[PDB]
């Protein structure tokens, strides 16, 4: 049996719809955000130790709301695909029961391996964070290069696979026109993208970086105002896709 690392699990209620969404946050991650609300999640040798077997028990303890509308499983972190084996497992089990599954990735697939492939196949929405296209940027934010995430929008993109863009709008990073245009010409030709969602940037999650002793880079940084989010919005819709944050 695989056995997997997680943070936490959670069940709350989905974002719109009836029915409630049974998050589990892996254990583990390889990139540096400085905007990271989950700083604790990084350490991939922490957290809990939990078979699927141990996962089900808590999920069907919320059966009668995962049948509902928008309900179902998540993986989340933390960087889940880093655990792709465990979290194909628990898919696996997951689409016995009639569950709906969705992946909470940065898509930093560093191999092609088949069980990446495999974890796709029951996996029926892939929230994919592109957090900076210009990789110069990119580097200054994350700690590393988006080449690999890009290449991996790329691969969901040939298979297929529903996928939810996600775009984090950081004041004075990710907040300029030029990286929006690159971000709807990336994702023009991307049938299999239901839609761009932006995420506005707030300062939730500062105290887990103190608690690391670590200095929290974005102190004084604000979120962005209402017009910077509708004029990345409005850029972002000449491309084509549904845009909505
Ligand atoms: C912590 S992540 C875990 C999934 C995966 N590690 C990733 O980042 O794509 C969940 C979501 O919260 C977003 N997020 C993290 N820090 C944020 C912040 N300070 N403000 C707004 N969104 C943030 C991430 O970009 C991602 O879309
Ligand atoms: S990818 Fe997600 S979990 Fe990893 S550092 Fe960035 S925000 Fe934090
Ligand atoms: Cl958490
Ligand atoms: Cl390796
Ligand atoms: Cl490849
Ligand atoms: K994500």
């Amino acid at each position: 049996e695989v056995i997997g690392r997680i943070h936490s699990f959670e069940s709350c209620g989905t974002v719109d719809g009836p029915g409630i969404r049974f998050i589990t946050f892996f254990q583990g991650c390889l990139m540096r955000c400085l905007y990271c609300h989950n700083r604790d999640t990084w350490d991939t040798h922490g957290g809990k130790e939990v078979t699927v077997k141990d996962l089900m028990k808590e999920v069907v303890t919320y059966r009668h709301f995962m049948n509902a509308s928008g309900g179902g499983v998540t993986a989340s972190g933390g960087e889940a695909i880093l655990q792709a084996e465990f979290v194909r497992d628990w898919f696996r089990e997951c689409k016995k029961e009639g569950i709906h599954t969705c992946l909470d990735t940065n898509g930093f697939v560093r191999h092609y391996d088949p069980v990446i492939d495999e974890l796709l196949e029951v996996t029926d929405l892939v929230m994919l964070d592109l957090k900076q296209m210009n990789d110069e940027i990119h580097k200054n934010l994350v700690g590393v290069s988006n080449h690999r995430t890009l290449r991996f929008a790329q691969y969901l993109a040939e298979k297929n696979v529903k996928v939810w863009i996600r775009y984090v709008v950081v004041p004075g990073w990710s907040d300029d026109d030029d990286s929006a245009h690159r971000l709807g010409e990336f994702t023009r030709d991307m049938g299999n993208v239901e839609k761009i969602e932006l995420l506005p940037y707030h300062e939730l999650g500062k105290h887990k970086w103190v608690a690391m002793g670590e200095e929290y880079k974005l102190d004084g940084v604000e979120p962005p105002r209402a017009e910077t989010m509708r004029r990345v919005k409005g850029i972002l819709e000449q491309y084509g896709h549904k845009v909505m944050f």
